[PDB]
C-alpha cells in the first residue's frame, strides 16, 4: 500500500478499536443507532471519502475508501453499512450524474455527519428486478408528483435526503428531502444482523418535489442506478471484509488459548486446514476488491469486477463466520461471544445491492460479452 | 413405512401444526419454555417413546422415535430437543443401565410430562474432551458428595432430576441427581443464537450428598455410558436436525411458488429449481441414514457409525437447506415476518451439540478402520 | 438385506475378485472389450437378471441387480457398463413393451453372454435433448425404412441388436447388427471405461420388418424415458463400485504408507478425507437402493432413480479424486488403480443424463409433490 | 500491467498459438518430450527469465515468469512444468545460495535450451516428509560420495545437472541435509525407468539412482547441513511457477468451454441461454481471476524482496484446486465431447490433476498457510 494509505488504515483502526469494538454487543442487541460514533467518523472524512475538499469531503480514492470501510465494519458491522450508503449509493450518483447546484445543496451538507442520506430502488414486489418499479413520478406545473412505496430503505429512519427511482413512462432518479409533505416511513425492520441500521419502506402519496429534483435526464435513472450499484459494491464487498477479518481474528485468539485433550486447539491439523481456509478465502477476496477500487480510481470499467468482489467477500464472510461458531464450540453459540453477531451481520452481504445469483449473472453476461468482442475482432 | 408408524407421524404432523407452529416464533423471541405443550406431549407419550407400556412409555421403538421426533421439530425446534434430550440423553441411559428399582423411581414419574430430566457431561473447560471432568464424586458414609461445575445443561432450569458424571478416581461414574437438592445451584440461562425455547445453564455443585444408591451402574463405568448414551442421543438429533430441514425447505417451496420475478415464479427459474433439488437430495439422502441408524438400533446391532453418520448428514444439511431458504426468499429471508431467519439459528447448533461434527468424523473415521483391520 | 442377496453378493464379489480385479488394467490399457469375462457372466446369470427365468433370466429382482452391479463394477467398470446396458436399457424395454414373440425372438437369445445388446437414443447434434431425434423411420410397404446416425452407442461393436429411437412422434425399433443399410463409426478414444465400446450407429435406407416396432407408434419418448429410469439405478451401482473399489484402494494404502514416524491413517486430515468418503458412498447407496425397492414393489421410482444417479456419480468422482490424493505421487501412475478411477468415475456423471438434467428431473418432481 | 510485461505476455502467447498448441496433443498421447519446443524457448529467455543477462539470463522478474509461465502453460502443460523446474528448482537455488564460480559453471551454460537442470529431494519413502532424506553423502578425502534412490524426478531423462539433496549428518538433526551439484551424466548415477503418468506425459519422471557416486569438494551448494533451509526457500519460488502452471490450465479449460457453450445447441438455443451454464461459467472465471491475483501478490512479493511463504503456498493451493474443478466442468459443458481425446478438455482435466500433488501437495500448503498465519498473531 502507498504510505497514506498506510496512515488511513491505521488512522481508521484505532477509531475502530476506540469507538466501535465497544459498543458492537449494545448497537446489536438493542438495534440502536449509533448516533455519536456516525457523527465523529462524519469529522473524520469518513462519510464523503471520495468527495472532492472542494465539496466539503475528505478527497480520496475507492482504495482509501475500501481500506476505510473494512476497519470501520471490522468494529461495527451497522456503522459500515451507515457509512457505505451515504459514500456509495447517497453521495455517489450526485457527484456522478448532479449539476454544480445539485451538488452544492445535496453533497456538501451530506458530508460531515450532521446529515446522511438513502437509496430507493427496491420495492416491495421487486428487488432482484430493479426496472419493474411501479413507484411512479409524473410532471404537474412546476412538480413532480410521486406516488407508490419503495421497499429495505437503509437509514431511512435516520436520512435528510434520498436518491429515488421511479418510473416516468422509462426510470428516472430523483432528490427528494427527508421529511417533505406527502412521505411517510413505514416501521423499522426487525432483522437477523446489522440491526443498528434502520430500514424501512418509504411511502409516496401524491408527494411533490420541484422539477430540477430530477437527477440527470428522464429515463437516465436505470442506468444510473445500475452504475451506482457497481459503486456500492465495492463498499459492501469491503463490509464483508471486516466482518470476515473480525470473524477470523475471534477464531484465532480464542483457538490459541482453549485447550484440548492436552493442548491449545491450533495444535490439531483440523483447525490449522480451517484456519488456513479461512485466511485463504479472505485474502482472496481482498484482492479481488481492491482490484475492482483501483479499476474505478483509474477511470477503467470495473462492473465484473465489483460483482467478482461482492461476491467473493460476502460468501467469504458467511463460510469464515461459520468456521469461527465451530472453532469457538458452545461458546460460539451464545451472545457472551461475538461469533454468533458475526455470521448473523455476515448473512446480509449475500442479499443486499444485488443478490449473489444476481452477481453470478452479471459477471457471466460480461464474461461472455468479453469472448463476442474478441471473436469479431477476426471479422 | 408400516402402518403404525404411518398413523405415527399423521398424529405427530397434526399435533404440530396445532400446537407448535402458531407458537414457535413467540418461543423464539422470548425465549420461552412451552410449558403446556411439552405436558400435552407428555400424555402423547411422546417424550417416553421407546420406554415400555408397563413403566408408563409409549412401547414404540426408534424408529417411530426418530419419525415423531422431526415432525415436532419441523414444528417447533426448541420443543424438538427437549423431547429428545427426554427420550434419548435421561430416560434412555436409566432405561439401558439401571436397575428395577432405579427404573421405578426415575423412569416412570419422568414418563408423562410432569417432570423431565437432563444430562450432565459437559463442564466449561471440556465437552469434546468428555473424559477430562473435573468434577468429583467422592464415597463419605451413607452418601456421595458432588463437588465441580457442568456446563451447557438443556433443561436446567425446567428438569426434576440428572444424570451427572463425575471424576470418582474407567475414573468417571454416572450419578442420578434429584432438582433441586442441597448443594446444587443453577447458573443463569445462556442467551443463545436458537433453540431459545429450551434453557441451558450450568449445574454448580458444592459439597452435594447424594445417597450411595444414586449410582448409575457400576463405578468406573461412566465414560462408556455417557458414550453409549450419545450414541442414541445423536439419532435424536438428527431427527431434529432433518425437521428444521424440511420446514426450511417447506418454506422455500411455497414461496417461490408464490413470488414473481422477471414476469413469471421463482420457480420458473433454473438456478432457483438447482437451490430446491440440491435442498430435497441433501433432506432424503440424510433421512435414510438416519432411518438405518434407528433400524439398527431396533435390531440390536451396531450403530455407533450410523449415528455419527446420520447426526454429521442432518446437521449440515439443516444449515446448508436454512441458508438456501433465505437466500430464496430475498430480503423476506433477513427478517422476522418470515420464519427463514429462525431456521438458521436453530440450524447452528446442530452441528455443534451431542458432538461437534469434528467429532463426528473421528468417530466415523475410527469405526471405519476398525471394520478393514477385522475383514 | 435378505440371505438370497446375501449370497448374491458373495457369488459377485467372489467372481470379481477371481475374473475382473485381475484384466482391468488390462481392459483400461488396451481399450480391450472383456469377451470371455462377458460370457462367463451370461453363464452365471448377470446379463438377464430381472428377466423371467421362462426367458431365460436369472428372474431375480432390481436389487438384486443393484448388488451385482456394484460388485462387478468394483472388479471393472466396463465390464459394469457392458453388463448395465444389457439389463437394463437394451432387454428392459423389450420386457416392459415388446409382445410375446418379441420377447422370444429379441429377449431369449441375448440372456447368456452369447448375444449382447445396446440402446440408441443419443445422436451428434442432440443428448440431453432427447426429444430433437433427427433420424427418421418412413413405413415403405411391410418395412420400415430407417435414415440417420447415432451417437455414442455403448456396446455398438459387440452387439447383435439394438433399440432404437426414431422420428415418425418418436418410435421404438428392434433393428438386428449386422443388417444392410446400417454401418458403424470408429470407436471413440476415451478418459475412461475404455474397454466398452462406444460408436456411431449410420442407417443409410435401413430396411426392417414392419413387427420391429416396440410399443404403438409415437410411444418412443415414453419408451426411452421409462427405460433410463431404470438404466439410471444401474448407473448409479456402476458408481456405487467405483466408488468403494477407489476407498478400498485409499484405506490399505494409507494403513501401509509411512509419513512423519506413522501410517498416513494416524494424520487427522487423512481420517476426515476417509470419513467423508464412507459418509459420500454409504449415503448414495442408500438413494439406490430405495430406487430398486421402489421399482421392485411397483411404486413411481423417477425422483428417487436420479437422486440416486446423481448422489453417486458425484460421490464416485469425489472419493476417486481424494484417493489419487491419499496416494501422493502414486495416485498419479498406472502402477496404483486409483488414477483408472478417477478416468473410469468421471463418465457416470455424463451418460444416462447428465447431472444436470438429474437435478431438472428432481426438481420438476419436487415440486409437483408441493402441488 | 507495464507495457514490458504486456508486451511480454503477446509474445509468448504468439508463441503458444504457434508452437505448443499444434504439438500438445501429441506430446500428451505419445509421452513425447517436446525438446525443439523447448530449445527455441531457450533462445527467448524463458528458461532463465530472473537471472541475470550478465550470467546469460533474460534479465526480467519473477512477475515477469509467472505471466510467462500461464501462456506457456495455456499452450503445452508439459512445456510449462519443463520451464518451471529450469527456471525455479535448478536455476533458482543456484542463483540464490551459489558462488559466483558456482553461476558460471552450473548457470551459465542452462541459460538457452541446450542444457536443462532438475531437482532432486524426494525419495520412493518420502516426499511430504522431506526432512527424512535417507539418501546419504559422505566426505570421503576431498569428495563426496552419494548414495541412495531419488524418486519422482522431473527432467530426470533430459537433463545435463541436478540439484540433489542427501544426509550428511543424522546426529545434528536439524542441520542434517546437504545439497549438491552433480553432472548428468557421472559414473555412479544411473536412471529408473520414465513413470507413466495420468497427465504431464511429455515431461519425464524418474529416480536418481546413486551408487558410490564421487562428486568434487565444490558440488556442495551452500554449507554443509543447509540443504532444508535451501530445499524449503527453493521450493517456495517453485510453488509460484506450479500456480501459475495450473493458472494456465486453468485457462485454457475456460477458454475451451466458454468456446463450446457458445455453439453448442441444445433446446433451440446456445447452452450460454442457460442460467446454470452461466453459473458454471461465473464460478469459473471467478475461481481463475482471484487465482491469478493471489500468484501476482506472491511473484511480487518476491520481487520486492519481502516474505512470500504465505502468499506462495496461497496461490499455488488456490491455482491448483481451481485447475481441477475449472477443468472438471469444462468437461461437464462439453458434455459426451469432454469424455473424447478430439476435445481437449479431458486432457486439461489429467494435467490439472498433478498440480495438486507436487512441489507440496495441497495438504502440507494448508499445514504452511496456517503456521505463517499464526506467527502473525503471535507476532
Ligand atoms: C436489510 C436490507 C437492506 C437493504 N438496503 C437497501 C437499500 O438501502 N435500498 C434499496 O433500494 N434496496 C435495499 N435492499 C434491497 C435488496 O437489495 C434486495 O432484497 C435484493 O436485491 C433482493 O431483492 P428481493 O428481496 O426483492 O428478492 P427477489 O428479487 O424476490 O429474489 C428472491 C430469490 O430469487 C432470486 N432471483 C431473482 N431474480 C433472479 C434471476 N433472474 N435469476 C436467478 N435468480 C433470481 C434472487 O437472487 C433470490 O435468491 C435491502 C434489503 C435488505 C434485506
Ligand atoms: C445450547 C447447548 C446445549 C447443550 N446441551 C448439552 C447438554 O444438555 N448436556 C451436556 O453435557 N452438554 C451439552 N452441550 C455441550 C456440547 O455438546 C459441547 O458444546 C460440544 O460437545 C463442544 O464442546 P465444547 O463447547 O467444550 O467445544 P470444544 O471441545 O472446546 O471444541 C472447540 C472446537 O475444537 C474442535 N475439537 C475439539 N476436540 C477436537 C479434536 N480432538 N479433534 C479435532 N477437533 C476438535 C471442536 O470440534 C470444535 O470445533 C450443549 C451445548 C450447547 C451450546
Ligand atoms: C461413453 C459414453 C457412452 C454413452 N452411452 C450411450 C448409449 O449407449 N446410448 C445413447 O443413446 N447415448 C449414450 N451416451 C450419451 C450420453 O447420455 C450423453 O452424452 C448425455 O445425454 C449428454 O448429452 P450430450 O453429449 O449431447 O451433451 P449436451 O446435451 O450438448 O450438453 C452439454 C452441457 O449442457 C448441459 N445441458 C443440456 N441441456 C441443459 C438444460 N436444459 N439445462 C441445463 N443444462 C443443460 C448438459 O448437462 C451438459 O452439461 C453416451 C455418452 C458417452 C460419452
Ligand atoms: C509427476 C511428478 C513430478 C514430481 N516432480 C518432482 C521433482 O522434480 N523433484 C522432487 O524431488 N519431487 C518431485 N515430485 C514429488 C512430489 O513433490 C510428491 O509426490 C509430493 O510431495 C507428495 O509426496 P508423496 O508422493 O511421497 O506422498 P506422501 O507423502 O506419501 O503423502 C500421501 C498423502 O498424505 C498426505 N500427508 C503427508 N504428510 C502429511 C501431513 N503431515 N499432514 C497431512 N497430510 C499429510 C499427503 O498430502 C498426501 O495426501 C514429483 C511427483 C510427481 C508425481
Ligand atoms: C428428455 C428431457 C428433455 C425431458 O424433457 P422434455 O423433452 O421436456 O419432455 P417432457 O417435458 O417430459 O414431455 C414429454 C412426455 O414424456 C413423458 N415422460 C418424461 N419422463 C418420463 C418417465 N420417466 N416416464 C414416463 N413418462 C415420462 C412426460 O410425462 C411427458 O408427457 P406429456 O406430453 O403427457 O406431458 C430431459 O428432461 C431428460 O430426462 N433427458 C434425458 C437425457 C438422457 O438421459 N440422455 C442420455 C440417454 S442415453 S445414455
Amino acid at each position: 500500500l502507498p504510505e497514506t494509505h498506510q496512515m488511513l488504515l491505521q488512522t481508521c483502526r484505532d477509531f475502530a478499536e476506540k469507538e466501535l469494538f465497544p459498543i458492537a454487543a449494545q448497537v446489536d442487541k438493542e438495534h440502536l443507532f449509533p448516533a455519536a460514533q456516525v457523527k465523529k467518523m462524519g469529522g473524520l472524512g469518513l462519510l464523503a471519502m471520495d468527495v472532492p475538499e472542494e465539496l466539503g469531503g475528505a478527497g480520496l480514492d475507492y482504495l482509501a475508501y475500501a481500506i476505510a470501510m473494512e476497519e470501520i465494519s471490522r468494529g461495527c458491522a451497522s456503522t459500515g453499512v451507515i457509512m457505505s450508503v451515504n459514500n456509495s449509493l447517497y453521495l455517489g450518483p450526485i457527484l456522478k450524474f448532479g449539476s454544480k447546484e445539485q451538488k452544492q445543496a445535496w453533497v456538501t451538507p451530506f458530508t460531515s455527519g450532521d446529515k446522511i442520506g438513502c437509496f430507493a430502488l427496491s420495492e416491495p414486489g421487486n428487488g432482484s428486478d430493479a426496472g419493474a418499479a411501479s413507484t411512479t413520478a409524473r410532471a404537474e406545473g412546476d412538480s413532480w408528483v410521486l406516488n407508490g412505496t419503495k421497499a429495505w430503505i437503509t437509514n431511512a429512519w435516520e436520512a435528510s435526503a434520498a436518491v429515488v427511482f421511479a418510473s416516468t413512462d422509462s426510470i428516472s432518479a430523483f432528490l427528494v428531502p427527508m421529511p417533505t409533505p406527502g412521505l411517510t416511513l413505514g416501521k423499522k425492520e426487525d432483522k437477523l444482523g446489522i440491526r443498528g441500521s434502520s430500514t424501512a419502506n418509504l411511502i409516496f402519496e401524491d408527494c411533490r418535489i420541484p422539477k430540477d429534483s430530477i437527477l440527470g435526464e428522464p429515463g437516465m435513472g436505470f442506468k444510473i442506478a445500475m452504475q451506482t450499484l457497481d459503486m456500492g459494491r465495492i463498499g459492501i464487498a469491503s463490509q464483508a471484509l471486516g466482518i470476515a477479518q473480525t470473524a477470523l481474528d475471534c477464531a484465532v485468539n480464542y483457538a490459541e488459548n482453549r485447550m484440548a485433550f492436552g493442548a491449545p486447539l491450533t495444535k490439531l491439523q483440523v483447525i490449522q486446514f480451517k484456519l488456513a481456509d479461512m485466511a485463504l478465502a479472505l485474502e482472496s477476496a481482498r484482492l479481488l476488491t481492491w482490484r475492482a477500487a483501483m479499476l474505478k480510481d483509474n477511470k477503467k470499467p470495473f462492473i465484473k469486477e465489483a460483482a467478482m468482489a461482492k461476491l467473493a467477500a460476502s460468501e467469504a464472510a458467511t463460510a469464515i463466520s461459520h468456521q469461527a461458531i465451530q472453532i469457538l464450540g458452545g461458546m460460539g453459540y451464545v451472545t457472551e461471544m461475538p461469533a454468533e453477531r458475526h455470521y448473523r451481520d455476515a448473512r446480509i452481504t449475500e442479499i443486499y445491492e444485488g443478490t449473489s445469483e444476481i452477481q453470478r449473472l452479471v459477471i457471466a453476461g460480461h464474461l461472455l460479452r468479453s469472448y463476442r468482442s474478441a471473436e469479431n475482432l477476426y471479422f
